[PDB]
């Protein structure tokens, strides 16, 4: 009643990813992956809500924004279930015999033979339904050739990337070590002038205190004449 | 799978005139027409059969022949039904046994934001995803036209054979028109050799008479002399 279809899936989504995944929208009451008889998944999918303003805001939001389920960046195209009957069909009770359903009875089901129209214009129809399906193929087979030529240039750009994120990583600590070891350098170059300075002060120092002992061993004997 | 896929039905085609068609080739277990919420037909369908050969030969006969079942000339396409699991699909234990299940389960469901990679990259696939769409619908608009074209060019054929129909019949009255001229040449000719026979007749009498009188006045004048 209140069911969407999910398309665009990855093989590894499985029913209990697309249960915790479209919780975010309302209750689901039923969530499917469609899978063919082989067990491996279409690329379809069934989210049965509980209400309908719950799927409305599910169908929405997948519309306006992008909702991926996997770490691969692949968006979940939603679209509202074409619910169609099977169960009942179409009884000849309820099939109006208007001018179109009388005149439709009174010709019985058979095969048209050669030469009729009828059949001259069948298979030529036949044709032309051979066409669409061989033309409907070529699109589904061409464009699941590029997304796959996508998904090969996703994968040397995301390596890129991760690569790039990893080699400015590495600069940026080549550098605080070139910093590091500049400071440093700078910090031993003071010790060092500071070193030899403090020398020559005790050098000096100690030139001076001679220098001085002489200039007060003149100044007393000179004060003994 | 001994069921399958009936398509190109008209919209008046019924549950039970689809099994009453379709009953000639085998058993019908089961013949539905698919219809939508409104209650129209969709042109699709599903016939069950008892046997596998039942099946088989029902998909033989309108691959290579053309079946119809309404006044209107539409062919039913036949094709075996695609089965695919809608009740049990993929779960997670059948999915957790592959290695790339907990590297795909790890980046949880969310919505990428712009300025991530990641929606640079979902938007260059919603791109070729609506490429898709425009390309398909373009595909069905050309052939729903075509199948129209077709469908015009039928009605004008219809219309020729009816004209070549009636065309048939003033041919035909040249000829029956024919025959009653050679049979009343030949009512007349007949009348021509039965005049000439009644003439000569009459004639023939005339001359006989002459004859008989001649041989009864030779006859008296013998009788006159014999008796002299």
């Amino acid at each position: 009643a209140a069911a969407l279809s999910v398309r665009n899936l990855s093989p590894y989504v499985s029913n209990e990813l697309l249960e915790e995944a479209f919780s975010q929208f309302g209750p689901i009451e039923r969530a499917v992956v469609i899978v063919d008889d082989r067990g491996r998944s279409t690329g379809k999918g069934i989210v049965e809500f509980a209400s309908k303003p719950a799927a409305r805001k599910a169908f929405e939001r997948c519309s306006e924004g992008v909702f991926l389920l996997t770490t691969t960046p692949r968006p979940v195209i939603v679209e509202p279930l074409e619910q169609l009957d099977d169960e009942d069909g179409l009884p000849e009770k309820l099939a109006q015999k208007n001018p179109m359903y009388q005149k439709e009875r009174e010709t019985p089901p058979r095969f048209a033979q050669h030469g009729t129209f009828e059949y001259e214009y069948s298979q030529r129809w036949k044709s032309l339904d051979e066409m669409e399906k061989q033309q409907r193929e070529q699109v589904e087979k061409n464009m699941k050739d590029a997304k796959d030529k996508l998904e090969s240039e996703m994968e040397d750009a995301y390596h890129e990337h991760q690569a790039n994120l990893l080699r400015q990583d590495l600069m940026r600590r080549q550098e605080e070590l070139r910093r590091m070891e500049e400071l440093h350098n700078q910090e031993m170059q003071k010790r060092k002038e500071m070193q030899l300075r403090q020398e020559e002060e005790r050098r000096r120092r100690e030139e001076e205190m001679m220098i001085r002992q002489r200039e007060m061993e003149e100044q007393m004997r000179r004060q003994r004449e």
